[PDB]
């Protein structure tokens, strides 16, 4: 298949080889849905809120299988929910992502992955994020594919939402990808080059973008909260942004590459 690096680059085996995989650690994401007859993924549970696509373990764009691959792949044993707030051509209305949050919410979610955005939200989407987060949800988002537009922030909603963690993009040499979006929002990087991931029909590919990063991130914090189940979601947010392994000028980078080892050792 696309051989690939991301895993070890945020230093999960680390984590791994201590016997911190994600276990009992609540992961939805909200996307095409997943399709769950993937041998390699394992999803426990879903809820559809588009309504023309009844079936979240049906994923009819191949978006919402990349992201479950990538998030396994980094936390094996988390439970993954496919909450899909997204159609076939990749798009949603903001109100069923807001359902999706809403479900994500009451069904006790400890981290809700947004692998999806626009240039502009809504007070409604602001204030269903702000909720999850009031909830003790660790809410993690794509800061997007907008590249630069001289001094003006590139990063999409709900990542520019402050309650949201904005991820970026690095290959893997820690370069910033071009399309990465930046600005004071962004707040870590993580691997988002041709990441190899699962694919509907038992297939793998790679793809680029902030969401693949994003993947890595939401996994990295079921990680975390395997180690630390006792951690609110502000220690999981403040043990990624503050062991970060600095990179370039935060506009482009925020606070660098994610390390999740460090980060499970933070105080
Ligand atoms: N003193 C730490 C507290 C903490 C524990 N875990 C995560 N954060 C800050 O900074
Ligand atoms: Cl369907
Ligand atoms: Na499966
Ligand atoms: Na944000």
């Amino acid at each position: 298949k696309c051989v690939s690096y991301g895993v070890a680059q945020i230093k999960a085996p680390a984590l791994h080889s201590q016997g911190y995989t994600g276990s009992n650690v609540k992961v939805a994401v909200l996307d095409s849905g997943i399709d769950s007859s993937h041998p390699d993924l394992n999803v426990a549970g879903g809820a559809s809120f588009v309504p023309s696509e009844t079936n979240p373990f049906q994923d009819n764009n191949s978006h919402g299988t990349h992201v479950a691959g990538t998030v396994l792949a980094v936390a094996p044993s988390a439970s993954l929910y496919a909450v899909k707030v997204l159609g076939a051509d990749g798009s949603g209305q903001y109100s069923w992502v807001i359902n999706g949050i809403e479900w994500a919410i009451a069904n006790n979610m400890d981290v809700i992955n947004m692998s999806l955005g626009g240039p502009s939200g809504s007070a409604a989407l602001k204030a269903a994020v702000d909720k999850a987060v009031a909830s003790g949800v660790v809410v993690v988002a794509a800061a997007g594919n907008s590249g630069t537009s001289g001094s003006s922030s590139t990063v999409s909603y709900p990542a520019k939402y402050p309650s949201v963690i904005a991820v970026g993009a690095v290959d893997s040499s820690n370069q910033r990808a071009p399309f990465s979006s930046v600005g004071p929002e962004l707040d870590v990087m993580a691997p988002g080059v041709s990441i190899c991931s699962t694919l509907p029909g038992g297939k793998y590919g790679a793809h680029s973008g902030t969401c693949p990063a994003s993947n890595h991130v939401a996994g990295a914090a079921a990680l975390i909260l395997s180690k630390h189940p006792n951690w609110t979601n502000t220690q999981v947010r403040s043990s990624l942004e503050n062991t970060a392994t600095k990179l370039g000028d935060s506009f482009y980078y925020g606070k660098g590459l994610i390390n999740v080892e460090a980060a499970a050792q933070h105080h």
